[PDB]
């Protein structure tokens, strides 16, 4: 009531099923990667210091053949987001405007990603991982969800809770 | 196990309990704002076209003397922001760029933000709000969930599955 950001979410609602949100890569390259990548990241996760480059994020733009010599291809990387989204228009509009966005802000901790890149194994078999990637493609992603197509997004009591609780509850 | 996206998230989870997230507008001025337009905004979010302002924002905006003329004082907010979390040194780094961020990504959709201030009220008492003040900080409020300190977070198995799923869920 009074409270909403005191509640938390509800409790069965899936983001996804909330808003279908499409592959800006193949989703069956991050089911991979990430099985692939999961465990280490999810330990890196509770890491503190320079934060560490995401691999489950360089093994799907390595893929993709768009990250070389420590660099992803912007230039590259832009279309082939614009090509996804070639058979849904509503996310033709979004995915323009998110990339720039993802890409400049990405400009803002470059010194900090600089560093995260330079890293040694914090233990046996840990891949050190360009953070680039990982910023690009988690930004993207969350960027997404902010969005969400009125015309895409799942509405009912459930969703709109959600979409409720995301919208207001962050700034309260 | 391999599509964590799918489960979902914990259920009984507070994002702020996972990370009590520093109060930039006094906690209370919110939920007054927020009782007071709180049906009003839920509606706007359910509506299409251009984006409707939120008004509890431009409200707190208003009330901390940071909303006059259409105009949010860019300064004037910077140096409230400090005034938050000068308790709180952890939080300084992130409250500054957090800052500039917002205000730039803001600078991003202008000609979007510009269209919302001249909406007609939909109906009879809809309060028609400048979309600046809502919009810095929605920004605003998501980014400290998003970069909170390590340090400040709660670590316990679900806030380190929380944070597990914010960081590699939106990238699939």
């Amino acid at each position: 009531g009074d409270n909403p950001c005191a509640a938390g979410p509800p409790v069965d609602t899936n983001p996804a099923e909330c808003c279908p949100k499409p592959m800006l890569v193949d989703g069956t390259i991050m089911m991979d990667c990430y099985k692939k990548y999961g465990e280490q990241t999810k330990k890196q996760l509770q890491m503190d210091g320079i934060p560490r480059g995401c691999c489950i994020a360089e093994c799907a733009m390595n893929a993709t053949n768009m990250y070389a010599d420590g660099m992803l291809k912007r230039d590259d990387l832009s279309k082939m987001f614009m090509d996804a989204v070639k058979d849904k228009p509503e996310w033709m509009s979004l995915v323009r405007d998110a990339t720039n966005a993802c890409f400049e802000l990405a400009e803002k901790k470059m010194d900090e990603i600089e560093a995260g890149a330079k890293l040694e194994p914090s233990f046996e078999g840990e891949k050190i991982c360009h953070p680039i990637s990982g910023t690009i493609l988690r930004c993207m992603g969350m960027m997404m969800f902010a969005q969400c197509p009125a015309s895409v997004f799942n509405v009912n009591e459930n969703c709109n809770k959600l979409r409720e609780y995301g919208s207001i509850c962050p700034m309260i």
